[PDB]
């Protein structure tokens, strides 16, 4: 892929974070805390899952960013509508406003409904995410494997501004404490 030149600087929006997340001073890293992080509740926060949005909103053009997932057992990454549901239980699907992939129990899957098995030969340590708003495309790239394609959502119906989307996952096992990190340009 030759998408690197649409690189955008993403930062995390603290106000949207689940109340157990810890976001670094530079707003470029997030991890699961071992308790409530002593913040007030608000209508933006994801209540049920360890999710957070990027601050940036995109309604046109081409955008690219990279995320470090080193040594995590579980995570979701992609984009979502600015208007997605924050409270209660929901599935990651395009019908609900999400264009995502994930790692869960040693399998990588795309968030179609129902979900799609991904065929990854080299477990990724960094993921590239490309959005073409006008074309209706979200693509995922394996930066560890020379940028190989992971998955393309095409014919996307965004139906609103898009935000970068992250889920650090639960840490029931004690093996998933590591952060998601936004990688330097
Ligand atoms: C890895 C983990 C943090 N993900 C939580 C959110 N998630 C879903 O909502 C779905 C699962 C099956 C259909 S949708 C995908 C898995």
């Amino acid at each position: 892929h030759h998408h690197h030149h649409h690189m955008v600087h993403i930062t995390l929006d603290r106000n949207t974070a689940n109340s157990w997340l810890i976001i670094s001073k530079d707003r470029r890293q997030v991890r699961m805390g071992d308790t409530h992080q002593n913040v007030s509740d608000n209508k933006e926060r994801f209540s049920n899952y360890p999710m957070v949005l990027g601050a940036q909103r995109f309604s046109s053009g081409k955008m690219y960013w990279e995320v470090d997932v080193t040594q995590k057992e579980a995570w979701d990454l992609g984009v979502c509508r600015d208007s997605v549901q924050r409270k209660g239980q929901f599935s990651l699907s395009p019908e609900n406003g999400f264009w995502t992939i994930w790692l869960w129990q040693d399998s990588y899957e795309a968030g179609t409904s129902p979900q799609t098995t991904l065929h990854i030969q080299v477990p990724p340590c960094q993921i590239g995410i490309f959005v073409d708003y006008e074309a209706g495309v979200v693509s995922f790239y394996n930066i560890t494997d020379h940028g190989s394609l992971i998955y393309t959502f095409s014919e996307c119906v965004f139906a609103g501004p898009l935000r970068p989307f992250f889920n650090v996952g639960f840490n029931y096992s004690g093996g998933n404490a590591a952060p998601l990190k936004l990688c330097p340009l």
